[PDB]
């Protein structure tokens, strides 16, 4: 062998010290609310976290689908504060989700609505 080797590591970040002293000892409950937009073939999904921001969260999840969220799900980090569904089906009422979850648990999801507008090859002058 040659001096065997080693692998050096540095650089700066933007973010606190993970103090433990924030509350991490319990899951996330529902956040403070949960705005979605409707689009013809997509769906900006807006959430907001809660009042608290002493609660650890690690992040979200986004449930969508004809009948029942369970069909799909979106998870992301927390930065995001929207999603923007493409790709969806106009024309057709989609039930957006979203609930709080952290490495002690998760908390309870939220119910939306959200019906997306008529393509018609066309939505101008509607």
């Amino acid at each position: 062998g040659s001096s065997g080797s080693s692998g050096p590591a540095t650089d700066w970040l933007s973010a606190e010290t993970f103090e433990s002293d924030l509350d991490e000892t319990r899951v996330p409950e529902v956040p403070s609310s949960l705005h979605v937009r409707p689009l013809v073939t997509s769906i900006v999904v807006s959430w907001t976290p809660p009042e608290n921001q002493n609660i650890v969260v690690r992040g979200y999840a986004i449930g969508y689908g004809i009948g029942s969220p369970h069909a799909q799900t979106i998870k992301v980090d927390y930065k995001q504060r929207y999603y923007t569904i493409e790709n969806l089906d106009p024309s057709s009422h989609y039930v957006i989700t979203l609930k709080a979850f952290n490495n002690v648990g998760e908390g309870i999801p939220l119910y939306e609505s959200a019906v997306t507008r008529p393509h018609t090859s066309g939505p101008s002058s509607g």
